[PDB]
């Protein structure tokens, strides 16, 4: 039979789930600045988890904390936590144009004529690049909030195909369309401490360049043994579209973009005093700089 | 059982595979100068070699080999090559027009109002040409890959008509459509030489005028026995639209173009000297002018 | 139905193959200078991958890069090759000797009477040794091509027995046999650079004190989880011959050795520019000394 | 058939096992010093090799090393040795108390009353302590072979309950009672070295803070892939017992405790000279110090 002198056991390991979602309004033309080339495209950082963890301030659209991640960011900081999946999935692309004018007058924004416009998505497969600075390097958190930030993909590239010659995968969005992209993010450990508003922090992902850090007090675990299948992030450009005599179109376009993000997070041991044993395998996230894109290779 | 005195027998004839991929941007007008004529059609020739081999320089859109020719331009030179299979399928049509003005102003470009503009493309299937000219005849390998050029088919052709009354085969290309063209090369022979950035070098096919060239120490190798089925380029311009009252309208588009080539390349012997064996069987492909457009005719 | 939008995506990761095939003749002595002893051994390190790429000029005996190794070296050095399988067969043994005179004269070589005399073959399977040096530091590239070189396996061994006191493997060879040796590298990663005619370069094997090196911007690649099966280069002699009242004979024999190599090779990416992604994944092979031999023990 | 001419290959990798055993006393109180608290508790090192190859000498109860460790500790130490299991089994419990005095006398020890009083045994799996001290820093490995000694694990806590309102796993023990504790060792390595009476030799694993450490001139072998299950070893405490009243009863007991260990022991080379091969996979196994208790936490 049982044993008449079993002491209860504590519960270990045991965790809570926490999902965020959220909206937005994205912009795009041709990321051009004058005449058309190929030096920059927005970048969409899906692997960012600050994007799903902040949103912005009502009065300011600068950028805060989410009222999830506000009241579990003490224990994700000491406890631990995973990523589990993430994503986006934008749509409901509604084509802008400014090239009518009125007599003596500038250009003004307006609808399309039709839907034929569309926009270019890029992803760096062949292997093109390791690292990217941001347009301005002096982007902020808010502003990736805001909309995806240009990126110097090809500093002297004054040739507008340039991209369409070099990214090796590349896909259309138009009216009526859904683009989804998601990233999971690797298990096998627990990643401590906050996620800031100074520095970007990526969704656990071991490969090429990107690596996540060892415990304070343990030993690394990662996949050491192979190479793993690498992710890639989106780069977009409003596709310029040229004339049979030069002439360079103004067009763009405004989507809808959905979040989502899927969060573990350890909770605390039973008791009255914070543990210390996490120190032995709570690993630190890999992260970088909001002026800057690292993209992976790992092969 | 097995010699025990069997000597290693090298390779003989192995190669080697390398796959050509591009995508560029296209835009076409009625081919006109002035009042529309039937004097001049744009010409894509997609058995010239070098539009697959070359791609554009990002600094200032020259025509520089690409990364892949780069690499095995030597061996081809010297051991032997073949194509297999190439084409393009161009898609995405983006329909412009040049009509809308402002008051006491010129005309600007725009999208266009609906998808009703149409490009129009021409194979000369009836035998009416052997050679053409380019409208300009200093066209370079550069603005060959950044466009199709246009070539003279009448030069007496006032009337803008004349290309749909004479010219065999014809279909329409509009929003939506994905139109492919490929060509298959001869592989009984391996080819010689560079591919130039001076004079276009031809998939190697064999009729009417179209013909390769002996190796140097070694007999003519070809189909003598049949006419083989000829092979035509395509020839095109945005479908010239006059009112009832003789008005013109000026409407041109944009494509995206994807281009693809199957090339074999042979490896060099074993050992450490280069052979000279080749030269009796690696053949001379059947080259042209960068101003010129040959058409084929078995029939 | 298909996308009519589609656009083309550009091949990733694809590859060629090169093999590469030789001949040479081998010849061996008891590898004594004066009496018999059991310092040294003629080593054939098949795991250089040196002795596959290189071959030997005509005019002057001295090494030279293999056409093959010399038409895809640019390509290798950039973008990356493995090695999947190389190896060695030995056969057509011809016994020597030097015991015949003239009166009032010296030895003089000859065929051997009967096909007695045969060849020793070791390998060092119980861990006797990490490093060693060659018997002459001063050892080339082209010498190591043109016979395997004398390495002092035991400095002070007068005894000629220890050798075959010592080595766990150990076969003979005959007149009528063929010995094969092969290895299999190891085919996790990619590596980047050339095969200098400077120092061996290793075909990718890890274990023991043998190891490759982490990429420039990438994560280290290998089997960390457990101890693979370590891999020996082949050490031997002919069989050292002393009579009952000891004399000892001057016996050798020459054999013919054919070599084998197949060889992967990355290929560029599509567009007109080096990439640099391969910086992420490119592993550094391990490389040693022309007059050091390293032996592995993974147990 | 057989090969007239094979040669007798060597053994490798052979080797032979020993196994320890041995029965020891060990008594235990509440772990106070003057009124209950939850500042100590006593340990068992159970990983600690230095409990089973060494045992008490006869005439001073001082440490000294067992005839089978002395009979191999050159071997092991030399050519390598593995730990497959190891392990006590507490039993034949027998309680005992203070509490009885006579008229104007002292209180003295006695076998108990009734069975009631029990032992408590606790295990730290919800990650509280990473590193603790014994409570005396000059604790010999002598006496850790007499018996358990005690640790802090909460210099703060007066507070006698701390204990079981923290360690995550507890049960008791009392008379008729067998509590049996196990480990296995990591078996994919050989480690070299002795097992001194200086400092604690632990079993191989690893997890957490917990590593071997890589051979002299090779490769480190161990499980980077993932998180190994933590192993715990025993804290231990005779239940304090306090009246309503607030008495303080003063019980110990004492058991008995048999240990076993299962080792393995690499045998030398065939020949006769100690080979060297073995600094390429010989791993070092970790150590730690006789007044120091390191608790291993993955996750
Ligand atoms: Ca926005
Ligand atoms: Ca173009
Ligand atoms: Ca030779
Ligand atoms: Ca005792
Ligand atoms: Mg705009
Ligand atoms: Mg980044
Ligand atoms: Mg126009
Ligand atoms: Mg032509
Ligand atoms: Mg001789
Ligand atoms: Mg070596
Ligand atoms: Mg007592
Ligand atoms: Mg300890």
């Amino acid at each position: 039979g049982p044993d008449p002198h079993r002491c209860l056991q504590f519960n270990t390991g045991d965790s809570i789930h926490i999902t965020f979602q959220t909206r937005r309004y994205f912009e795009f033309d041709a990321a051009n600045d004058g005449n058309f080339d190929g030096k920059n495209l927005y970048c969409l950082p899906l692997h960012w988890m600050n994007l799903y963890l902040y949103g912005l301030k009502s009065s300011d659209s600068s950028a805060t904390e989410t009222q999830r991640y506000k009241m579990v960011k003490s224990m994700m900081k000491t406890y631990g936590w995973k990523v589990h999946k993430a994503g986006v999935v934008m749509h409901s692309m509604v084509p802008l144009m400014k090239d009518l004018k009125v007599s003596g007058g500038t250009s003004f924004e307006t609808l399309t004529f039709t839907d034929t416009p569309y926009l270019e998505i890029f992803k760096d497969t062949t292997g093109l690049h390791n690292q990217l600075s941001t347009k301005e390097t002096d982007v902020t958190l808010a502003k990736w909030i805001q909309n995806p930030q240009l990126v110097t993909v090809q500093s002297t590239a004054a040739n507008y195909e340039d991209p369409i010659q070099q990214f090796g995968f590349m896909e259309q969005m138009r009216t009526g369309d859904r683009k989804a992209y998601t990233i999971h993010g690797d298990t096998r450990n627990w990643y401590g401490g906050e996620i800031p508003t100074t520095g970007p922090t990526f969704i656990p992902k071991w490969g090429g360049q990107i690596k996540w850090d060892k415990p304070s007090l343990g030993n690394l675990v990662y996949p050491a043994d192979h190479h793993t299948n690498d992710w890639q992030q989106i780069f977009m450009r409003m596709s310029p579209i040229k004339g049979p005599n030069g002439d360079e179109l103004k067009l763009g376009c405004r989507v809808q973009a959905d979040f989502f993000l899927h969060l573990e997070v350890r909770l605390p041991p039973q008791g009255c005093v914070a543990s210390l044993g996490m120190l032995q395998y709570l690993h630190a996230p890999c992260t970088g700089q909001l002026n800057k894109c690292y993209i992976m290779h790992t092969n």
